[PDB]
């Protein structure tokens, strides 16, 4: 799994549970071509999004709805999602973990990048 | 003045000074037309972006230069920029700070409403 | 005023208004000592603390009551409280800005130390 | 495994590895009584720190051990180090996973709390 995003909830305390997770890909035209997408799972945890063979050199965005995760439990949160945007395998393949932790009017995100 | 951003150094523990900030506006064809821009200060802050008259509701985005700083003190960074996607509500008389506290691989940001 | 507090609230987008905070200097027999002490203003800050002349290196503890700031608005939450601790060092000048951020599972604090 | 402690690297984008890190439980006498302590794994995780029998009800204090992690990298951080303070298993057993993301000037830290 080259490419793996962990969502937690800041004020539960818990994983962020069903949180959708779009990917996409800037194509030679300069446009964010779709890529991958996903759900988080019971442990926050969203795999399986790509491959090593099609996830290539590139400039991807990972784009968290955070927005319809906060809606979903009631609350109007600040920002409509949150976004990612990397370089990816520049110096060859590398594994990515993007990590988010969120709040209703905050969030912060990390990257693990192992070889 | 609506609309201030500040953006601050976890490496260093200071202002992030001179970092690129463009901020959009979404347009009714969902293209991101430019609004507005600057660089913050020798405090990590930028004022003055624009005013209660310009500032209407809609859909924004403010993207701050990240990569550009870390490389122009010669630390290699892991995001392309950070880019923060709110709605601005009329639902009282309401100034924004968007802030953002910046690490290599890693960034947070938090919105404070206020009056 | 070589020494600030600000606290910021990731749930409501806010100041955290009316937060107390102490602060301590470790003496040599290694308790904590009471130095200073306060509670946030309207915009979640605390000023006055102390001055140059009393504030000379050593390591100082920044207790925040995050516990009692989320109970009076009827949040449950994690932590008894946020410590911050660090060595006050004459470099330079000096003058340090402790902040954090709150939610009721997660805070985060960072140190601007300027001029 | 009722108490497990992750923490990264926000600088490198990588697990924080061999930090130290020391758990207390507050006394009858309103001291803080070394409870367990370990050192964090290559993939920044410390496990086996106490059992669900030894795990009782109590304050918990997590201290990490960030200066010397930082200093063993040739860094000078801020902070002495990072500590998390909790009341545990008020209504019964959970499991805790305390997590923290390390830069020289900054950190923060968040509880996943699970039944
Ligand atoms: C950088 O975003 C922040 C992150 C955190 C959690 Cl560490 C607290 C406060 C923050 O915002 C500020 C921090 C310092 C100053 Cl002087 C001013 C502001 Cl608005
Ligand atoms: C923004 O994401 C994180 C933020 C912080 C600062 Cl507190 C620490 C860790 C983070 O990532 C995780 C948090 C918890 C688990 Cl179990 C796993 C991961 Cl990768």
């Amino acid at each position: 799994c080259p490419l793996m995003v962990k969502v937690l909830d800041a004020v539960r305390g818990s994983p962020a549970i069903n949180v959708a997770v779009h990917v996409f890909r800037k194509a030679a035209d300069d446009t964010w071509e779709p890529f991958a997408s996903g759900k988080t799972s019971e442990s926050g945890e969203l795999h399986g999004l790509t491959t090593e063979e099609e996830f290539v050199e590139g400039i991807y965005k990972v784009e968290i709805d955070t927005k319809s995760y906060w809606k979903a439990l009631g609350i109007s949160p600040f920002h409509e999602h949150a976004e990612v945007v990397f370089t990816a395998n520049d110096s060859g393949p590398r594994r990515y973990t993007i990590a988010a932790l969120l709040s209703p009017y905050s969030y912060s995100t990390t990257a693990v990048v192992t070889n």
